[PDB]
């Protein structure tokens, strides 16, 4: 198995104002947008130390009573109003991984969109303040911390794409945005539940399988071990590990958009028996963004695709990678 060519590029011109330095920037992300998809953003700013020790805190301590109270309607039936806000269960001998979700700390009862009972929108869960003692205001306060390098990020793609670099950006609001962060757990579990180890159809045992990502793009950190893979033409090639940066690709909205020009890159997460984390927070635009889908081959950019909107795209997307992938 080879070894995909993932470039580390240095985002902090996107952070400035040196026009030149962001374009020089945003031909380093085109050039990895069209070859495996993935870069690592790197010069990032944030604290990734900090968001790795307070997330293993978390994981560590709740207990399963805490679980129960927090878990989308997937594992408890009463709360019905929780689809994607929560904690998603570990099954013992049968299901290793666990993850918690939260979205938009915006999104409250005053909000309209919480008002108009919109779908993907939803209020956060969040434990007992007294038992995790710091624990929403860290996980708040990372969801604005990466919300505003994803937005840097965006200005590098429309800039990589000939368009002026407000062109993603605009749509991603801090009042509206359907963006996620999901903190998952993969266990060291021994023995290792064989019902939670698939095989590939090339025998790769997999903790997930191919997929597309429901996204913009994906802005992923991960601790310092080996799990992903992406494909190509000529087989799937190991993406290496790297614990300081961010691991960034496309999620099929941008696919679309751009008429496949910058594919959404189907990737899969290799069965690894090791303690780890794996951190994406998915940008989402608003429920009612439109981005009018071009096609950056053609002179003139004209496409026949069909503007979509982001909330029908994300609501069908969930449903579609549960249904394909299952329940997480
Ligand atoms: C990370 N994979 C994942 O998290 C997989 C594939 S990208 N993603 C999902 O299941 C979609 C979670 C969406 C989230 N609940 C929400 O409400 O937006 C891994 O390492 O498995
Ligand atoms: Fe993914």
């Amino acid at each position: 198995v080879s070894k995909a060519n993932v470039p580390k590029i240095d985002v902090s011109p996107l952070f400035g104002d040196d026009q030149a330095a962001k374009m020089r920037v945003a031909q380093q992300i085109d050039a990895a947008s069209r070859d495996t998809g993935f870069f690592y953003a790197v010069n990032h700013g944030i604290n990734v130390q900090r968001l790795s020790q307070k997330t293993k805190e978390f994981h560590m301590s709740i207990t399963p009573e805490e679980k129960w109270d927090l878990a989308i309607r997937a594992y408890n039936k009463e709360h019905q109003d929780q689809v994607r806000a929560g904690y998603y269960l570990s099954i013992p001998g049968k299901k290793a991984v666990e993850s918690f979700c939260y979205l938009n700390p915006n999104f409250t009862p005053d909000h309209p969109r919480i008002q108009a009972k919109t779908p993907t929108h939803e209020v956060n869960v969040w434990p007992d303040e007294t038992k995790h003692p710091g624990f929403q205001d860290f996980a708040e306060q990372y969801y604005w911390d990466v919300f505003g390098l994803s937005s840097a990020l965006l200005k590098g793609y429309a800039l990589a794409l000939g368009k002026e670099e407000n062109f993603f950006a605009r749509h991603f609001k801090p009042d509206d945005t359907l963006a996620s962060v999901v903190l998952i757990r993969y266990p060291y579990l021994d023995p290792y539940p064989e019902a939670a180890i698939k095989t590939a159809a090339d025998g790769t045992k997999l903790s997930f399988e191919w997929h597309e990502d429901v996204s913009l793009i994906t802005v992923l950190y991960q601790s310092n071990v080996q799990n992903l893979q992406v494909e190509t033409a000529a087989g799937y090639q190991d993406i290496e590990a790297d614990d300081t940066g961010y691991l960034i690709n496309c999620g099929s909205y941008m696919a679309h958009l751009t008429n496949n020009y910058y594919k959404a890159p189907i990737h899969r997460v290799k069965w690894v028996n090791a303690e780890r984390q794996s951190l994406p927070f998915f940008v989402n635009l608003g429920y009612d963004s439109v981005i009018d889908p071009f096609d950056p081959r053609e002179p003139n950019g004209k496409s026949d695709r069909e503007p979509l909107s982001y909330g029908d795209y994300l609501q069908n997307g969930l449903v579609s990678l549960i249904n394909k992938n299952g329940q997480t």
